[PDB]
């Protein structure tokens, strides 16, 4: 396969990317949500799709296992984006990185413990507020951590706030806005520009 | 809540732990698989259950957010087990950590690239075979990596081998056997032994 490999994740990124792909002449031939398969052809024989965990999208793209991909800004910040090119803000899967804690709970008298999957972002954010914190790395369900006393605050993505409210948590600080971004492998950009360019141009047009 | 908090993960660990818990006088009051909730009461008011991602079970237990938990040996090896006590091999969720690659593909002429979530285990295993390797950290779907040239081999858990065979991969090396283990917080063991002891004794009896 000499064409382009596009890395996407299931759920909202796949759902919100499909219209952009359609407008660019690229449609999946089945629903990846209902398949155990991971590589999918498209209506365009020069483009195939990898379905990955969101956290693996930057990894595949960086290493050139995919030529390009759609990754949340949150994942990019956490992973590090210095070995891919971020070409477009697609303005999909929009949310924000925030700190949160138990509603009205005071902070304890010591170095704070932050429970989060976004360990690098958490460290950098608290450092920008003048604080060195301990970070506890979690892989899921951040909202539970404050309720059982694992960490004093969490760092997580918030959209509606329903998850925080359902668990008696409140957002404390706004870290940054997050949206999904189009990222490209630095070599693929140079060597497969002829294939990439119309798709990138289509995406840019669609997001206007 | 002054009783015991038990950390479990969904799927096979929950499924294979429930009979042990039943025999110990502990039953869930609903199916956690069909709930968004994360804390669950049991038939015993001294015991509640946290449902966590498997990789977070050791974390919660180590930190004392749970008093005890059931974690796969694979997760324990990767996370590090020096700040919990491993008390029982429950002999559930039995599988093995293995290396795997594309069937009959020769190794390349350079330092190997291992794609895996088990980065510490991979490093230690290849070091025991006389090799320093590069490790690429992945969070899911290891089987895809060799097929798109991300890494030369993977390290993953294998049971039937169906996943490897479905993807044209073959197991190369047997790293170790894996089963789920009962782990306890080092302080909880000391301070809540009266609550723990009958449950531990019941589990031990059940697994005989
Ligand atoms: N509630 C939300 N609303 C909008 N965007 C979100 C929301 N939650 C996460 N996102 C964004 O969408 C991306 C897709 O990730 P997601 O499908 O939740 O997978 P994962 O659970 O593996 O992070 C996230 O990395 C983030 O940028
Ligand atoms: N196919 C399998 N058969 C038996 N045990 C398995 C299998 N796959 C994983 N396991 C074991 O069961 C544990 C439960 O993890 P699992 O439910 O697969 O969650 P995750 O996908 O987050 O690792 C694993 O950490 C491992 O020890
Ligand atoms: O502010 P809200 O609108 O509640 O969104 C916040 C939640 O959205 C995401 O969950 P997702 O829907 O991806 O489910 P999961 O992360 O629990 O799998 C994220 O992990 C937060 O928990
Ligand atoms: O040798 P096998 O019998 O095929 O088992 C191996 C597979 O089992 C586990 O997958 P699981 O069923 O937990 O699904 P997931 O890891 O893809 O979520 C593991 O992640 C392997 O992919
Ligand atoms: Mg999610
Ligand atoms: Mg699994």
């Amino acid at each position: 396969f000499l064409g382009l490999t596009l890395a996407l994740s299931k759920g909202r990124i796949l759902e919100e990317t499909m219209p952009l792909l359609r407008a660019a002449g690229v449609e999946l031939l089945e629903d990846p949500e209902a398949s155990r398969k991971l590589i999918f052809p498209t209506s365009n024989p020069n483009v195939r799709v990898l379905i990955l965990r969101a956290s693996d999208v930057p990894t595949y793209v960086e290493h050139g296992a995919a030529d390009f991909g759609v990754a949340g800004k949150d994942v990019l910040l956490e992973h590090g984006a210095n070995h891919v090119y971020e070409l477009l803000d697609l303005k999909i899967a929009q949310c924000k990185l925030m700190t949160a804690g138990v509603k009205d709970a005071p902070l304890p008298n010591r170095r704070l413990r932050i429970a989060t999957k976004y360990v690098n972002v958490a460290r950098a954010y608290f450092a920008s507020q003048g604080q060195q914190v301990d970070v506890i790395k979690l892989y899921g369900s951040m909202e539970l951590a404050p309720l059982v006393g694992l960490g004093d605050l969490i760092v997580d993505v918030v959209d509606t706030g329903n998850t925080l409210r359902a668990n008696g948590l409140e957002a404390r600080d706004h870290i940054c806005d997050v949206s999904s971004r189009l990222i490209v492998n630095q070599v693929s950009y140079k060597r497969k520009f002829a294939l990439l360019e119309p798709i990138l141009d289509s995406f840019k047009n669609s997001i206007n």
